[PDB]
């Protein structure tokens, strides 16, 4: 297990995502399922001009799958997955100057529900998460398990649970007051509004 620090931007980023009030808090899903959506783009596209970065999987689809036990909302993607330097410093990178833009957007009055647009969307699981853990395997990589219940800090480990193939799961471990997004009918009621034209099958796992 090793233990990074985020820039402090985003690190600022994940506590006003935290502590603003805001109550259309049903958005980070679309910012997920969008991230999957890129995320299996690139490794179709990718496949037109080598085919063999499909033998890790054919299949290209989106997973939602709750679990009430656990109290977590997993997305699940077979998408191009996320490489180690992906985890610890690429993503951060970019991300910076998004985060940026996101935080002077938001005077100029943009609202929470405009994060898509600065590249920062996956922060949104936190409206919802307590905690976020992300398993993913990149055809280039190993399978690694990133965590982090904000605080400044995240994780990042090899993943020993099961071989996933390629592509990423994220795992959001819902905070007590948020369980309705483990309600079948408030997800298909969210996906219909916001999702309903991603071009890729997305399955509601039922309970
Ligand atoms: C361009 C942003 C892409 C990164 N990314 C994202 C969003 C993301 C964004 C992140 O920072 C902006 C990030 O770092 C903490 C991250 O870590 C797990 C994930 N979701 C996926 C996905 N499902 N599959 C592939 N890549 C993804």
């Amino acid at each position: 297990v090793e233990t990074f620090a985020f820039q402090a931007e985003i690190a600022q980023l994940m506590s006003l995502i935290i502590n603003t009030f805001y109550s259309n808090k049903e958005i980070f899903l679309r910012e997920l399922i969008s991230n999957s959506s890129d995320a299996l783009d690139k490794i179709r596209y990718e496949s037109l001009t080598d085919p063999s970065k499909l033998d890790s999987g054919k299949e290209l689809h989106i997973n939602l799958i709750p679990n009430k036990q656990d109290r977590t909302l997993t997305i699940v993607d077979t998408g191009i997955g996320m490489t180690k330097a992906d985890l610890i410093n690429n993503l951060g990178t970019i991300a910076k100057s998004g985060t940026k833009a996101f935080m002077e957007a938001l005077q100029a009055g943009a609202d929470i529900s405009m994060i898509g647009q600065f590249g920062v969307g996956f922060y949104s699981a936190y409206l919802v998460a307590e905690k976020v853990t992300v398993i993913t395997k990149h055809n280039d990589d190993e399978q690694y398990a990133w965590e982090s219940s904000a605080g400044g800090s995240f994780t990042v480990r090899t993943d020993t649970g099961e071989p996933m193939g390629r592509g990423t799961k994220v795992i959001l471990h819902l905070k007590e007051d948020q369980t309705e997004y483990l309600e079948e009918r408030r997800i298909k009621e969210i996906v219909k509004k916001h999702s309903q034209f991603i071009g890729y099958p997305i399955t509601l796992f039922v309970e």
